[PDB]
């Protein structure tokens, strides 16, 4: 079987000429030629850790990306694994090669306005489509909006996804959260689990801020540090967004700050479309009752050349999960996995 760098990456003999793009959460990614189909794909390596132990993010993110159907999400074209649980080992998942994603795209490219307007379009009509189904992303950043040579955009990585569920979104103040700290809600910190859209609307207009200025908009160096780099740009909570904290610690948190100034988004952002500054505004807004949903977005001036919601599809039903993956025994995981990926063997 094929190595690359020291590493067993063990996927032929349909997939040849691997070549080392780079590390993941449990693995190497690599490009390989697919002798079927006739191009180069994407396979990243999944093992499991210490003894026969996945992570139940490999199970979700494989039994999302195997219901959904989107232009703008990433698809799972294959998946590698040996025929019976007892050998089963690393599991490799195939996908469409795309040329970069927008956290590498930032680092080293100017957008045009037509891009940015562009790629905003392609995360929120894939956004639509994650919403319809009743599933939030949660994790929604840069790096995680993939594109090709062409510029179209799919979404990557639900392995913090989880289905909507505002009547349990309430949460104590300072509450610990897993996703990608710099795209946090403010409410997050404050009285959040993160299990409402606008938590993805809010990393949307962070993405979007970021290809205004190709800086992160709110670059916190710790959790809370996280919520005075989002008060320091818009300003302090108003009195009636306040009363909607009803938690006396997250309260009188902010109560004790010093008055801040909202900084103009104009001013933040000197070379940007007026449209798209309205827009970022109402994506970016503190409380999370009064921020833009995401066909409301769709639907703004802004993105008013590539609007069009006979061609945004939504999902045929609500996904919903079977098992609740965080109670699972590791050997049921396991077998999970095994049972999820059936599809791909011969
Ligand atoms: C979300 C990241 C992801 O799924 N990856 C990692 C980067 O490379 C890559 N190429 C093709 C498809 C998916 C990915
Ligand atoms: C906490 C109350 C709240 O969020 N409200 C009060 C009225 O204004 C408003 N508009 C839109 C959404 C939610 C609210």
């Amino acid at each position: 079987p094929e190595m690359v760098r020291g590493q067993v990456f063990d996927v032929g003999p349909r997939y040849t000429n691997l070549s080392y793009i780079g590390e993941g959460a449990y693995g190497m990614v690599c490009s390989a030629y697919d002798n079927v189909n006739k191009v180069r794909v994407a396979i990243k390596k999944i093992s499991p850790f210490e003894h026969q132990t996945y992570c139940q993010r490999t199970l979700r993110e494989i039994k999302i990306l195997l219901r959904f159907r989107h232009e703008n999400i990433i698809g799972i074209n294959d998946i590698i694994r040996a025929p019976t649980i007892e050998q089963m080992k690393d599991v490799y998942i195939v996908q469409d090669l795309m040329e970069t994603d927008l956290y590498k795209l930032l680092k080293t490219q100017h957008l045009s306005n037509d891009h940015i307007c562009y790629f905003l379009y392609q995360i929120l009509r894939g956004l639509k489509y994650i919403h319809s189904a009743n599933v939030l992303h949660r994790d929604l950043k840069p790096s995680n909006l993939l594109l090709n040579t062409t510029c179209d955009l799919k979404i990557c990585d639900f392995g913090l996804a989880r289905v909507a569920d505002p009547d349990h979104d309430h949460t104590g103040f300072l509450t610990e959260y897993v996703a990608t700290r710099w795209y946090r809600a403010p409410e997050i910190m404050l009285n959040s689990k993160g299990y409402t859209k606008s938590i993805d609307i809010w990393s949307v207009g962070c993405i979007l801020a970021e290809m205004l200025s190709n800086r992160p908009i709110f670059p916190g160096k710790h959790y809370l540090d996280q919520l005075n780099h989002i008060l320091g740009i818009l300003g302090s909570p108003s009195q009636e967004d306040l009363n909607c904290i009803i938690n006396l610690k997250a309260r009188n948190y902010l109560l004790s700050l010093p008055h801040k100034n909202k900084v103009p988004w104009n001013r933040l952002f000197p070379n940007a479309d007026s449209k798209a500054l309205d827009l970022l505004d109402k994506m970016l807004t503190f409380n999370p009752h009064k921020r833009i949903e995401v066909e409301q977005a769709l639907a703004h001036p802004y993105l008013e050349q590539y609007y069009d919601p006979s061609d945004e599809p939504i999902a045929e039903a609500p996904f919903k999960f079977d098992m609740e993956l965080d109670d699972l025994p590791k050997e049921k995981l396991k077998e999970l996995i095994f049972e999820e990926t059936a599809r791909f063997q011969p």
